[PDB]
């Protein structure tokens, strides 16, 4: 009946620092061979820095699903760490941004229905990921999209009750960042990039003056799928779908491709 994801004292190393995450620094390491550690570099934790751990690994620990980035276990001995499992590859972010990767259109449906598959999942345990943009879109041996929370670099994808500000995160939320990675994975550009201020950007995204020019979407982008992110993108939240219709429509055009 138990889980035993409070992993042995003395078993986790880590090697290369690969970045910073949430509460602490994250390692590429070695726990039962290669794993990502997110750890807290001090040995003394502070009541919120254990807070903030004891909430992040309530969270993960409800996941096991392919599209989610697959948690492993804790540690709070020497030091709060959680393990995940080590993917191969890179972000959707660096692939479409950073190294500008080619992919086919069966492909960028196929990302766009497995990240819809992980957000459903997600929701139905009822995880608002409220970080969701194509830097946290992991695909793994570049075929397998995992889900997590990696990493202000996300302004581009929240929507504009959440730009406003109170508790503006909701399933709608989740969807209008959805709709900005459709929106990357359909023109292969970050949403604003003719405008060079931040401030603008967020004023006019919360007053409704400005929205994504679905305009850029590639040629051979399927009509339904540009009427899918229309939906995703609604200013006023209610008007956005959730995730088992999102999936429903991307599962169709698909299969009319
Ligand atoms: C090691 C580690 C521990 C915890 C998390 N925590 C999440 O992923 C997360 C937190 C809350 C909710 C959710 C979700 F999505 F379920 F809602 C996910 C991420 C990492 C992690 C893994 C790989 C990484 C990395 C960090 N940074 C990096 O560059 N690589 C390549």
């Amino acid at each position: 009946s138990s889980d035993d994801w409070e992993i042995p004292d003395g078993q986790i190393t880590v090697g290369q620092r690969i970045g910073s995450g949430s509460f602490g620094t994250v390692y590429k390491g070695k726990w039962h061979g290669d794993v990502a550690v997110k750890m807290l570099n001090v040995t003394a934790p502070t009541p919120q820095q254990l807070q903030a751990f004891k909430n992040e690994v309530g969270v993960l620990r409800k996941t096991r699903h392919v599209n989610i980035l697959l948690f492993m276990g804790y540690s709070t001995k020497p030091q709060l760490a959680i393990v995940t499992q080590w993917c191969e590859g890179s972000s959707l972010y660096h692939h479409l941004h950073i190294i500008e990767t080619k992919f086919e259109m069966i492909k960028l449906i196929d990302i766009a229905r497995q990240t819809a598959q992980g957000m459903d999942y997600l929701h139905a345990k009822s995880i608002i990921h409220r970080d969701l943009k194509s830097n946290n879109i992991f695909l793994h041996e570049d075929l397998t999209v995992k889900i997590g929370d990696f990493g202000s670099g996300s302004i581009l994808w929240m929507a504009p009750e959440v730009i406003r500000m109170k508790n503006p995160y909701s399933f709608q939320s989740d969807v209008y960042a959805f709709g900005i990675v459709l929106y990357e994975l359909m023109t292969g550009q970050l949403p604003y990039s003719n405008i060079n201020n931040r401030d603008q950007i967020i004023f006019m995204v919360g007053r409704g003056y400005l929205s994504p020019d679905l305009s850029k979407v590639r040629s051979n982008c399927p009509k339904a799928m540009k009427r899918l992110m229309a939906e995703c993108l609604k200013k006023k939240r209610d008007e956005r779908p959730l995730f088992p219709q999102i999936l429903a429509s991307i599962e169709l055009l698909a299969r009319s491709l």
